């Protein structure tokens, strides 16, 4: 209604959160057609305390004509975590997969970096177009990866869960998020909305994505400690994984 800007919060957060925040609001901007995406008022900017550490949240969100909404999500509490997480959410009228990246870290080190393109099908598979591209990529030499969780059959098979050692590690990680992104944008800027029947089947996948993020997610823990039970409930269906409709 009256504005202010102050700086972004990237710029007190580790150096990679910064550099994946940047570079994917880049690809964002150079390959689709940004409008904003409105949260309610209270939820783009969001302060609180923990353990006498600031919290901070900061939301920003956009929408395409193929996609719902487009989420990038940067938190920080005092010096002991960094958070970046971001969600693309395709309209179900389009047979894409969910874009997904989150950094954990904290105190100059990274703790966990995931990426994927997650499935809108319950068999798995990905379109035709994503996996050529995505089997074309040079594969990737990480020393420390992580184990997904029994929840996380909703990753495809080229997700990418590792705990970035060195830097160069960190570069490689950035490197595959951003093929991910320009393989998944030329993927939505091809698409064609698809029949009624297939959109009823696209929106069942895309809430089976969002319910076992939903029940599983661990930022859940942060927030209730930050804002209680309720708040974070209500947060995390409608902010960060909301049900397609």
């Amino acid at each position: 209604i009256s504005l202010t800007s102050i700086p972004s919060l990237r710029e007190q957060q580790h150096p990679l959160i910064r550099q994946l925040a940047d570079c994917i609001e880049e690809v964002w901007h150079q390959h689709l057609d940004l409008s904003p995406y409105h949260l309610p008022a209270e939820l783009g900017y969001v302060e609180g305390r923990l353990e006498g550490e600031k919290l901070t949240i900061e939301n920003r969100c956009y929408q395409t004509p193929q996609f719902r909404k487009m989420h990038l999500e940067l938190a920080k509490v005092g010096n002991m975590l960094d958070i970046l997480h971001c969600v693309m959410f395709p309209r179900p009228e389009y047979d894409l997969p969910m874009f997904g990246c989150d950094l954990v870290g904290g105190r100059g080190q990274i703790s966990a970096a995931i990426a994927d393109l997650s499935p809108v099908h319950l068999d798995r598979t990905l379109p035709e177009s994503y996996n050529s591209a995505l089997t074309s990529l040079n594969t990737l030499n990480f020393s420390q990866p992580r184990e997904l969780p029994e929840w996380g059959n909703i990753f495809s098979d080229f997700c990418i869960f590792v705990r970035p050692s060195s830097p160069e590690e960190e570069a490689m990680f950035l490197g595959r998020v951003r093929e991910f992104l320009q393989v998944h944008c030329q993927g939505a800027i091809a698409a064609s909305p698809v029949s009624a029947e297939q959109k009823q089947q696209i929106l069942a996948g895309q809430h089976n994505y969002c319910s076992k993020q939903q029940q599983n997610d661990k930022t859940r823990r942060v927030l209730e400690k930050a804002f209680g039970v309720d708040w974070a409930e209500n947060y995390m269906t409608t902010v960060l994984f909301d049900l397609p409709e």
